[PDB]
Order: structure tokens, then C-alpha cells, then sequence
């Protein structure tokens, strides 16, 4: 149907927009701590500690998909970098300390990201 286009046309602008959303999120990792998923042959037991990871790649993939129907799905995976980031690392570590700033800095964008998807629909 037009209708189904129509919805999948918007659903191919959302993902236009998550890619640049995601792009300048990534840019606040500069050392590239989140850039991949956390290995389990490095980190044996991670997944006793976090139930679901998360990292910029996993997201990548799932945006290239399309499998971002809306922001709040996009933004619960940001959120889980940062909060998994959190739990698992002591706040004296660097890790921590870069999803702290992470966070931080990622809220301007999505700020804007949130005013432009409601803005153009």
C-alpha cells in the first residue's frame, strides 16, 4: 500500500537522523572504550555482572537495519552503554570516568536530536 511506503519512508528519515545522532555521541568516546562489545574470552564473567551489553557497534548494526522504530528505543541502548559502564567499573577507573563524561556530553545532542524528530515528525 502507499500508506506502508509512506511509514517505511519515515522510518528510513528516523534512521538518516539516529546516523548522525549516533556519529556525534560516538565522537564524545574519543579513546574508543564503547566503540565495541566487551569480550567475553577477556572478561569471562561479564554477563553474571551485566544482563544486557551494549556498545556503539551492536547499535550501528541494529540502526542499519532500520531497527529503530522511534528515539526512545535508540536512547534506551545509549543508556545502556553508559549505566553497564557504571555498574561494572569502580568510580576510579577510567572507564567510569568515561561514561560519565559520556553521558554528559552525549544529553546536548539527544536534547536536540528529541526537538528535531518531534519538530519534523
Amino acid at each position: 500500500s502507499m500508506e506502508q511506503v509512506a511509514m517505511e519512508l519515515r522510518l528510513t528519515e528516523l534512521t538518516r537522523l539516529l546516523r548522525s545522532v549516533l556519529d556525534q555521541l560516538q565522537d564524545k568516546d574519543p579513546a574508543r572504550i564503547f566503540a565495541q562489545p566487551v569480550s567475553l574470552k577477556e572478561v569471562p564473567d561479564y554477563l553474571d555482572h551485566i544482563k544486557h551489553p551494549m556498545d556503539f557497534a551492536t547499535m550501528r548494526k541494529r540502526l542499519e537495519a532500520q531497527g529503530y522504530k522511534n528515539l526512545h528505543e535508540f536512547e534506551e541502548d545509549f543508556d545502556l552503554i553508559i549505566d553497564n559502564c557504571m555498574k561494572y567499573n569502580a568510580r576510579d577507573t577510567v572507564f567510569y570516568r568515561a561514561a560519565v563524561r559520556l553521558r554528559d556530553q552525549g544529553g546536548v545532542v539527544l536534547r536536540q536530536a528529541r526537538r528535531e524528530v518531534d519538530s519534523i515528525g
